[PDB]
């Protein structure tokens, strides 16, 4: 264990090989961590087990910790299995042990462990625990950040938030501590990770951060469920997830595609050209999609302020590819952002506009498609670069 | 070079590193290869070329075999670039060279090369091309097999069947003949390439046919563009096209899905065996998207009476490799098959009913879905036992 602060234990565990999350839906490149705590006053609270592929693990670490029985009190923020993992394994040892979590916490821990005999107290925001030594934990509902279960808990007197989800990322460190990891490889990991899996619930964010900070209490901590705790300086997470929240783009421009024969990819290429020799301020990145990190194109598209999404047509259809990417970003919600489709097409074509569609239902502001037949030759990559100029002021920012 | 058959000689070029044809969306996990023949009786044809990426060594090689003046025709049956590839290295040393091909070759060669100064000569089924000692050459056209361009070249006399593509596959061999290889192999790679690109074309494949052989003309060895020359009983791969034509199922329900947490993995391998334990008869694969051959599951769809496809909620949405596998399944019109949609979800759910829609859409004839939510207990696996149970019965083949 790790000694957050005073009688607060990290009980958690480093997961340095895990690459897949959600299916392969989220690939964390720099591993991750789950973070479960032991707060010991006169009562001792677990806050959050750990994923369930380390279930023998925690419970083995925790009670080199502390005696199982001693135990008072048991908090789940959120039970997805990557924080509640731990939880069958751990109620086989101490099964009358109270639960406290949220109405919706009871139907998916339910749902996940199948134990309704366990005895749950539900909280509700601004419910108390008394653990003794003139502290409390204070309960904070956070439906649908990121699940409908989800909840946070703020210790007072020590003047920690445990987050769970909110404020963390996939980055795996045997530091700690935010102010002891490497600060670009932590933001990275901080913005892929708000990129990837909080962007549909942007609405919801500074709503809940407006309500916490009305409670004017002290934020020393944030120990969030994932990778470090913020001790210096915390707000810092916090004022980027303001940020992040509100329809965030930079002047930013990521055109990504699939092609079967290149033909998409030198229309892409051509329009990067017009657009950079338009514009200069704008950063523009280029993915094949059948080649490139699928997250790392979603952090790019959050990042911007518009793309570019090429296919060609095959068999009457977009590339399934692109057709899966646009379901996704179609679920991810992105808000406030400009799109033109282009492609190229070997006779009647059709996955453009079909394309462009897709990408208006999704809620990008559409602007004209670029359509090219077979290989574009040099006329055809002039009209090509040409719509990357045109594209490049008509999304221009002001000066 | 390796000698066909009298005087025609191959000169094309084996590919035993080739992974990935069009993009990524055809796997070769047994390479390619690329036939070109050369016809040497009073006139010298080229019959088709090879890859692009072999153009260098083709001419050299080809220069090997002849002088590349005292070639007096090309045929080109389709402007694909793994067969028209290497034509602009070759034109740029006979420039004046006539060019065989169909009225929509020179749409998709000039497409490709951008050299309309060419000679092309334009063939319609029926037109013959002499080239002495008593042969000719006869073209059939063949639009979408597979595409508007191409076209088949038979040899008189000789009795050979330039079939381009069709009757083609992607296995890496040395031994050019059908009766040198093994023929499982053989067999694997034969089926793997119908089912994922000439499926959507099957309704103009028993038409076509049937129009060759009421010519009444014989077929002593049909030389593909992909794999294997049919020199030993060569009707195999007719009579095969035309089982797989025909709306083409076995005994047999395949089985995939996406999952996040393994829950909709559990309603997949419940349902198998229910399917197994009420009729013996069929058989049963299972995958999982993100952790397949993408190209398998597709030869095994081809090969099904009926899917059972599985995701579960994401962002309200379906899970992208679903989403993009039933598009591409959308393109391919698989014909007189079944299909039952399943997962799991957290709360208000709705991808399992995306799904079901987009697979009638496709063309699949639905039966009930099955939901579940969160994690499957005791008694909610029962239940995807029983449907395992009862889609087994309503597909049951007769007795
Ligand atoms: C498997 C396959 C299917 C195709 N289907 C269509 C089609 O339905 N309609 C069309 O106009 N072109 C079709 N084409 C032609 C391509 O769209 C054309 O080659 C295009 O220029 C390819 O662009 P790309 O190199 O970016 O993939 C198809 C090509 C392939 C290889
Ligand atoms: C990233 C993510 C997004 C989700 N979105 C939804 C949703 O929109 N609606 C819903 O009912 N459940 C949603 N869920 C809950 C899952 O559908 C639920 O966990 C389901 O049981 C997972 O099935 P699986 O393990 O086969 O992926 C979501 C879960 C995750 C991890
Ligand atoms: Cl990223
Ligand atoms: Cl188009
Ligand atoms: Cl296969
Ligand atoms: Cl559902
Ligand atoms: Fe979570
Ligand atoms: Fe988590
Ligand atoms: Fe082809
Ligand atoms: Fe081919
Ligand atoms: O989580
Ligand atoms: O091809």
């Amino acid at each position: 264990s790790i000694v957050v602060k005073n009688n607060i234990h990290w009980v958690g565990q480093r997961d340095w090989e895990v690459r897949d999350f959600h299916g392969t839906e989220y690939k964390t490149l720099r591993g991750s961590s789950y973070n479960s705590y032991l707060i010991r006053e006169e009562k001792n609270v677990l806050i959050d087990t750990v994923d369930h592929k380390f279930s023998r693990e925690f419970v083995q670490n925790l009670r080199n910790e502390i005696d199982l029985a001693d135990i008072d009190y048991i908090v789940i923020n959120h039970a997805e299995e990557d924080h509640a993992g731990a939880l069958t394994e751990l109620m086989a040892q101490i099964p009358d042990t109270p639960i406290y979590c949220t109405a919706n916490a009871i139907d998916s821990i339910n749902g996940h462990h199948h134990h309704p005999e366990w005895n749950f107290n539900v909280v509700k925001t601004g419910d108390t625990l008394d653990i003794g030594n003139g502290k409390q934990l204070i309960f904070v509902e956070t439906p649908m950040l990121h699940w409908p279960d989800s909840m946070m808990t703020y210790l007072t007197g020590d003047a920690v938030l445990f987050s769970n989800d909110a404020f963390g990322q996939h980055y795996c460190d045997e530091h700690l501590f935010n102010d002891e990891v490497d600060q670009t490889e932590l933001f990275e990991q901080c913005q892929r990770y708000y990129a990837n899996i909080l962007t549909p619930f942007s609405r919801l964010v500074t709503p809940k951060i407006t309500e916490i900070l009305g409670f004017n209490l002290p934020v020393d901590m944030i120990a969030t469920s994932h990778g470090v705790v913020w001790r210096d300086n915390p707000t810092q997470i916090v004022e980027l997830y303001l940020k992040w929240a509100a329809d965030y783009q930079e002047d930013r421009i990521t055109i990504f595609y699939d092609t079967m024969s290149n033909n998409t990819r030198m229309m892409a290429d051509a329009i990067a050209q017009g657009i950079a020799e338009t514009d200069p301020r704008v950063a523009v990145k280029i993915f094949n999609v059948a080649r490139s990190d699928k997250n790392e194109i979603l952090t790019n598209v959050f990042r911007s302020k518009g793309v570019l999404v090429g296919t060609s047509t095959m068999n009457n259809v977009m590339m399934p590819k692109i057709a899966g990417l646009v379901e996704e970003m179609t679920g991810l919600r992105f808000r406030n952002k400009r799109a033109s489709a282009f492609g190229s097409h070997g006779w009647s074509g059709g996955a453009v506009d079909r394309l462009s569609t897709r990408l208006q239902d999704a809620g990008f502001e559409m602007s004209l498609s670029l359509k090219a037949k077979w290989r574009p030759d040099q006329d055809a990559l002039k009209l090509c670069r040409e719509h990357g100029r045109e594209i490049a002021r008509q999304w221009a920012l002001a000066p």
